[PDB]
């Protein structure tokens, strides 16, 4: 799903770190 900035309201939140290649594309 599209990410914002990270991990913000994706598999943790906004704190830890994810892997963003494409525009709102963060795989943690």
């Amino acid at each position: 799903f599209f990410c914002p900035f990270g991990c913000a309201l994706v598999d943790c939140g906004p704190n830890r770190p994810c892997r963003d290649t494409g525009f709102m594309s963060c795989d943690c």
